[PDB]
């Protein structure tokens, strides 16, 4: 792999000071480690050499193969970050299949996009756990050193020629962190890539696997050399250990003061190594762009299918609906339609329960997956308009199966109106109201992007929708009668009474409670709240500038 | 300190195998490290040598100063565990003052119990942050290496002569984990104590601070010696490194296979070191016991005072009560008492809101602090009956200030009955109902001890209390009329109507809604649910056998 070499030179990097004159070169086929104490800015060097600091404070010359950070050579570079962002309910094989269908170019087949995702599984040693779910801290999945190899496989699908990693071995074991360094040395030696990593606290034989070492001590680097003459260099200045110790622990003490002194390391670097490195340092149309959109939406629906039915079918949401079905069928068992005060309280309990329950569970959707979206939209996998519509279409399928089972169990126990026409009109109003209540939660969760702070604002909003719905207060004090024309509970409840009683005179053989609004101007407003709360959630997610 | 030495011998420990013949002795004034791979059972050795495995599977001779694990010599032993259990809202000084008032003996003054808690602060180096709050991951407090010194200070108040620690330096920094080992070597050398610790992955100069080393490789130990002749012993068998490396990394490779082989280490141990260690291995009344109880309750009230007002006065619970006060004063503004259907809906909204809101927030109390309670009750600081009554008395003070401010703002806006006698009877019924609704949440949170699983059972229970309360369903189908005699919402709502309308005939100048239950048999049942739900929470916490 990678028969197209690369050479990375970063002459005089200065970031504002964090970095103050870092200079070195990275030949193709080398495995380099950036060593430094926690604060020297060894994470800032990796981002500003992979093209993540966009020339604002970065005053240096990051030139890639005697060039620049032009986008033609930036698609040959992968940056593996420090935290892992994976979906739990996908297995290891189908994690890397949906990523290969989104990242690899559109002018291929589906044949060599599945053989490009199984040549990456059986190269990082993931062929044992490929049918095991990924999981998280709450789902029994895969181990944390084998969870890191899925993040590295996510970057090797596009076949990069420069791989930049940010603390791979961190939290891993003693022997899991050695086999990971042994494959990263197998990429740089066997394939011919160029790996630049930053190891925090290496070990006695992890330091033997390295090839070149960079030592940062708050800005100015102290040593750039081939990783086994590091201990023979500092004894020429006059620094040497006493007790037998790790060669990586002797260097990380010279980086912060403790010797066996910090200022003479900086002066001796600019007189013997910096003259040595800097002499060598110069020598489709319209039909294409629509079918690309619908394929981004069909992959993102199947990729998120297992996540949506984890939200809407756990056993603590089924138990709240089975309980409310039994308590309604036992309180209003074989109810009579001639006592109007009881049946109007049945029809208002349905409006409270199915407006509070869809709106509350919808404010957790977008703040839960924000780091996953902003990492993957910035990497060119998908846009916002196809990510968003895969949540709109995928949530109006799973959220319409518990209210449809509530009503079937309950409709002929409590003796509502008999017939197939009053039953299918009562189900249609109930499912339109669940979709209008859900979009109010999606609009408040996206505008605020905090799940605990928006959970109390949907409480206060839905408390005012119930009180102005038309059941508790029979006469409203004349500066509050405007308030019922914005609530979803008012328009649902006037439609349920119009189906069960009609115009009103059929029971007259209690008139302000069977009053007049209109049956076509109540379904017309529940569609304006269906479409209108989904548009205000798109515009609230458009504001997040990456 | 510790002018009463101790000598720990643990001849032939075998635990069922985890441990299979561990044998050694620990002289007074030594700092010993137990080294081993993750799985060798170096945590099981520390618990079974501090007296935490109670002779069931532990088939060995744990003898302490040629004795046994009799309770007279077990109060001279401190075991610092691995995770830290601290209250966040207490500062560092008053954390160690409440612990000193509970652990030190009762036959002292309060003078030398505060000078015994400030000679521990200015000995572990906590005199800089003594006025800084402890915090957690969510509150900005103190650093995680300085959070560990508060756990060690918790065990040095009783002045032990054997201190046993379980991975102290874990998650700490490179230089924070060196200064912690330097004070633990200052206890064993300067004072004269006996420190036995188990370090996971030590460093190059952390290994120089040790004095004796124990090396466990799955059961049978491989080396017991004075920590600087460890590398000169294995080269006499014929094992030696090649590249320069940490002496703790060479040993932890011989413990699992990897050499520069595992079975010849076990045989060579039982022929040269085991004959060497085993030749030396033999040569008040009634007024006292009540005032002790009331002092445990006065300390535990002030210790938990800052935690109770974090629960009941955050800005997301104040915003739900200010919103409901405004929505009630605007919907029923200057209401009239002659339209009875509106005022009965005002009095039923108060019963729903103040039964759902106290019961929901009470199921989080006991599962939140279970590891703190079971650690500290087992250590002899307090019992269950004084820990429990400090939550009962401390929660009926802070939970009666938001419903008392709700009613004062609202009572003369919505024009309920004028006078000081109908106002103080309406406040008294509302505060008795809040205390009865709270105990139902405490009983369900303690029986289940899971905050998410009990949060849906208080939902289903309080949904059935509302529907059988007496407002929605006017006639109940004759097998469900028993169900209203167990709900708290029924007994509160019949008392509010009896204060605002009375016997009923005063408005008769709508009779099943101003019916008959009794005003003394409704306050008598709200006290039986006050006391009865608190007794069922004590019996549900009594079942947890440590």
């Amino acid at each position: 792999s990678s028969c197209f070499p690369i050479t990375l030179k970063f002459v005089d990097v200065c970031y504002r000071t964090i970095l103050s004159g870092v200079t070195g070169m990275i030949s193709p086929g080398e495995f380099m480690a950036v060593l430094g104490p926690s604060g020297s800015g060894k994470s800032t060097l990796l981002n500003a050499v992979a093209g993540r600091l966009h020339g604002s404070n970065l005053t240096g010359k990051i030139l890639i193969n005697d060039g620049k950070i032009t986008k033609q050579t930036l698609k040959r570079t992968g940056f593996v970050a420090q935290d892992d962002l994976l979906y739990p309910h996908l297995t290891v094989r189908e994690t890397l299949v949906f990523v290969a269908l989104l990242r690899l170019p559109r002018s291929l087949t589906r044949d060599v996009k599945l053989r490009a995702a199984e040549s990456v599984i059986s190269e990082l040693g993931l062929t044992k756990c490929e049918n095991t779910v990924v999981g998280n801290t709450f789902i029994r999945g895969i181990s944390g050193g084998e969870r890191k190899r899925v993040s590295i496989a996510h970057e090797l699908l596009i076949n990069p020629s420069l791989l930049v990693l940010d603390e791979p071995t961190s939290g891993l074991d003693a022997t899991a962190a050695l086999r990971l360094v042994q494959t990263l040395a197998g990429l740089a030696h066997g394939k011919g890539k160029t790996v630049v990593t930053s190891i925090h606290q290496p070990s006695s034989r992890v330091f033997q696997m390295f090839d070149t070492v960079l030592l940062l001590s708050e800005g100015k680097c102290l040593f750039v050399g081939k990783g086994r003459d590091a201990m023979a260099y500092f004894e020429s200045v006059g620094f040497s250990p006493a007790f037998p110790m790790n060669p990586a622990d002797f260097l990380l003490d010279l980086a912060n003061g403790v010797c066996q002194v910090r200022q003479t390391l900086v002066t001796a670097y600019d007189t013997l190594l910096a003259p040595q490195v800097k002499t060598c340092i110069e020598v489709g149309g319209i039909t294409t762009c629509i079918a690309t959109w619908f394929s981004q939406l069909c992959i993102l629906l199947h990729r998120l299918l297992k996540e949506r039915r984890h939200e809407s079918f756990d056993l603590l949401r089924i138990f709240q609906v089975v309980a409310a079905s039994i308590l309604c069928g036992l309180m209003w068992w074989h109810s009579d339609y001639r006592d109007v005060h009881d049946r109007l309280g049945l029809l208002f309990f349905i409006s409270i329960f199915w407006g509070v329950l869809p709106s509350f569970n919808a404010v957790f959707t977008f703040p839960q997956e924000r780091a996953i979206f902003t990492r993957e939209r910035a990497s060119g996998m998908y846009t916002l308009s196809s990510y968003f519509m895969a949540h709109v279409l995928g949530s109006l399928s799973m959220e319409l199966v518990l209210p449809a089972s509530f009503l079937t169990f309950t409709y002929w126990m409590v003796y509502l109106r008999p017939g197939i026409v009053p039953f299918l009109l009562t189900l249609s109003v109930l499912l339109l109201y669940v979709l209008a209540s859900q979009g109010l939660g999606l609009a408040l969760g996206a505008a605020i992007m905090d799940a605990k702070k928006a959970s109390t604002i949907v409480t206060v909003t839905m408390l005012a929708f119930v009180l102005t719905g038309g059941y508790y207060v029979n006469k409203v004090p004349s500066g509050m009668v405007w308030m019922k024309y914005v609530s979803t509970t008012f328009y649902c409840y006037r439609l349920l009474v119009a189906i069960q009683y009609g115009s009103g005179e059929e029971i007259l053989r209690e008139e302000e409670v069977i009053g007049d609004v209109g049956m076509w101007t109540s379904v017309g407003v529940l569609f304006l709240m269906f479409f209108g709360y989904r548009v205000l959630a798109y515009l609230a997610l458009r504001r997040i500038k990456h």
